[PDB]
């Protein structure tokens, strides 16, 4: 029982979560868990909303599971997304890099080319790709942001600072770090690709299928493969950049209720889960694409107790997040 103050990161989410407090008030009890809902600019301001007891939960990737870590915020993770299936959840999903077919160039000739991220610190969008770019990249490496810029040849970097770094908003003027923008996310670097704004996109192997429907039209598109050739969309499982863990909630590690976060989730996804509604859907929503939760998601886990966002991580993740930020070649 009592409210769980939920971050919802600009319009698009926030009107999906007014219909989440709805749903689930029509649903569950009066002595059920109930939302309210807060809307910030970026998931910046979540974070530091969660800290300050401004709010409760926000799902986040996991490179920003690791920021939401770092003092003075101390968020810790607290409910994680599957994906896949009930059947079989996985527990994690594949960073790809999306290219036109026929467009000429493999993932050792990306310098000079344009580029399209979900945004600055995530997973697929970011993390991964820049990672293994790190060392064909030119001195100084330090800032990142500066030699990516360099690199590429003008680039979408939701998040990014344009004021320091123009080149990483070229594509997306603003850098604008919420769905206001339309090149930012999973769905929007996918749309900066197909719309001729640049040559590749850094997303999830589900996106193309979550955006075009006709076999034909995804044919029109290749994956960059580490092997310096190119696979068709639907080989991703031997033609991707890494594999990474799935996004999750985070919550205060001091009166973070935890528990009302888990239970909300939980009868949440038995009323709302993947074909679970005709009238409300937790994973898709008219709105737009991952909002509050990605749509490819089918499901919670719970965390396990006490764990911090290093154990949830994994060594091997965060030892490249480490080796971004300081890295030597
Ligand atoms: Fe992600």
């Amino acid at each position: 029982d009592k409210t769980v103050r939920w971050c919802a990161v600009s319009e698009h989410e926030a009107t999906k979560c007014q219909s989440f407090r709805d749903h689930m008030k029509s649903v569950i009890p009066s002595d059920g868990p109930s939302v309210a809902c807060v809307k910030k600019a970026s998931y910046l301001d979540c974070i530091r909303a969660i800290a300050a007891n401004e709010a409760d939960a926000v799902t986040l990737d996991a490179g920003l599971v690791y920021d939401a870590y770092l003092a003075p915020n101390n968020l810790k993770p607290v409910v994680a997304e599957f994906y896949g299936s009930k059947e079989d959840p996985q527990t994690f999903y594949y960073a790809v890099a999306v290219v036109k077919k026929d467009s000429g160039f493999q993932m050792n000739q990306l310098r000079g080319k344009k580029s399209c991220h979900t945004g600055l610190g995530r997973s697929a969008g970011w993390n991964i790709p820049i990672g293994l770019l790190y060392c064909d990249l030119p001195e100084p490496r330090k800032p990142l942001e500066k030699a990516v810029a360099n690199f590429f040849s003008g680039s979408c970097a939701p998040c990014a600072d344009g004021t320091d770094f123009p080149q990483l908003c070229q594509l997306c003027p603003g850098c604008g770090c919420s769905t206001l923008n339309q090149y930012f996310g999973y769905s929007g670097a996918f749309k900066c690709l197909k719309d001729g704004a640049g040559d590749v996109a850094f997303v999830q192997h589900s996106t193309i299928f979550e955006n075009l429907a006709n076999k034909a039209d995804r044919d029109q598109y290749e994956l960059l493969c580490l092997d310096n050739t190119r696979k068709p969309v639907d080989e991703y499982k031997d033609c991707h950049l890494a594999q990474v863990p799935s996004h999750t909630v985070v919550a205060r590690s001091m009166g973070g209720k935890e528990d009302l976060i888990w239970e909300l989730l939980n009868q949440a996804q038995e009323h709302f889960g993947k074909d679970k509604s005709k009238e409300f859907q937790l994973f898709s929503s008219p709105h737009g694409k991952d909002l509050l939760f990605k749509d490819s998601a089918h499901g919670f886990l719970k965390v396990p107790p006490r764990m911090d966002a290093k154990m949830y991580l994994g060594y091997e993740y965060v030892t490249a997040i480490r080796n971004l930020r300081e890295g030597t070649c």
